């Protein structure tokens, strides 16, 4: 499934994403444009043999079970494929944890590159909400 900005925005802000930790709700909107283009079904394939999955691009050799991703810990207590549904409540969830640790939204790196430092509130813009 692939999201529109605003209706992506309204799903993150129920789910108690604006401000979670110090991270307002344009941060997370802007981080899910540059990981997955709000594309649910997004997986890319790392060179190491862990694979990132769904809008937020959640690595399977930490966060998530896969079972193919030789010596995961699965941080996130979820199977990777539960962070492909049309439904971003396991991705919320599991997000919550890795934004808690000492790395912020710097787990996330394409977050880091294009959106961390800009005004994020020009996402959110136009937006009920």
């Amino acid at each position: 499934k692939v999201f529109g900005r605003c209706e992506l925005a309204a799903a993150m802000k129920r789910h108690g994403l604006d401000n979670y930790r110090g991270y307002s709700l344009g941060n997370w909107v802007c981080a899910a444009k540059f990981e997955s283009n709000f594309n649910t079904q997004a997986t890319n394939r790392n060179t190491d043999g862990s694979t990132d999955y769904g809008i937020l691009q959640i690595n399977s050799r930490w966060w998530c079970n896969d079972g193919r991703t030789p010596g995961s810990r699965n941080l996130c207590n979820i199977p990777c494929s539960a962070l492909l549904s049309s439904d971003i409540t396991a991705s919320v969830n599991c997000a919550k944890k890795i934004v808690s640790d000492g790395n912020g939204m710097n787990a996330w790196v394409a977050w880091r590159n294009r959106c961390k430092g800009t005004d994020v509130q020009a996402w959110i813009r136009g937006c009920r909400l």
